[PDB]
């Protein structure tokens, strides 16, 4: 027993002992799926989480405008009034946000943009992200996943 409410993404929530579910549009944890918006927001086992999956190495090269195509499965469709899907890197210490586009379930791209990194000798930077929507939405990342900028 606990709250269910502690977990903050999905795929902890689903895995609890707690026996919670995710209410996938209200962004929340919970003992009582009544709690969700509507039935098809409530998860209730981790592959119908939202989340990224396994990738090959994402290479972005330094100074080109590119966009960041991401799989995924399960990426939620924003309601009515809830804003969509950004990219948020932090680079070197420093966040940047940069808009995004879910394609459909299973795709979201971080629109064009070019990027950049202080540093001659690293020639490719492993760089935190998170993929998120209605500002603060967190997708799953549970295999770690980097963006590499490379020179
Ligand atoms: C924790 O769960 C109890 C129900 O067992 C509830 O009364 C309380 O509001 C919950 N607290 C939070 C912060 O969700
Ligand atoms: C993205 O940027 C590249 C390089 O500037 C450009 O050639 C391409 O047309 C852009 N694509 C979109 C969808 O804006
Ligand atoms: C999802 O969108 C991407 C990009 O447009 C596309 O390549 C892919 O085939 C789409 N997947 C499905 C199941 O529609
Ligand atoms: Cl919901
Ligand atoms: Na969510
Ligand atoms: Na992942």
């Amino acid at each position: 027993t606990g709250n269910c409410s502690a977990h903050q993404l999905c795929l902890s929530c689903v895995n609890s002992a707690f026996r919670c579910h995710w209410c996938k549009y209200r962004n929340l944890c919970t003992h009582d799926p009544t709690t969700c918006s509507f039935q098809e927001g409530r998860i209730n086992v981790s592959e119908d989480c939202p989340q990224l999956v396994p990738t090959e190495e994402i290479l972005i090269p330094v100074g080109e405008v590119k966009p960041i195509t991401l799989k995924a499965r399960n990426l939620p469709q924003p309601q009515s009034g809830q804003r969509g899907y950004e990219c948020v890197l932090s680079i070197q210490g420093a966040v940047h946000r940069v808009p995004a586009l879910r394609f459909n379930s299973s795709s979201v791209q971080c629109q064009n943009s070019s990027y950049q990194y202080d540093g001659m000798d690293i020639s490719n930077l492993a760089v935190d992200f998170a993929v998120v929507w209605n500002g603060n939405f967190i997708i799953d990342n549970p295999q770690d996943l980097k963006v590499h900028l490379y020179k």
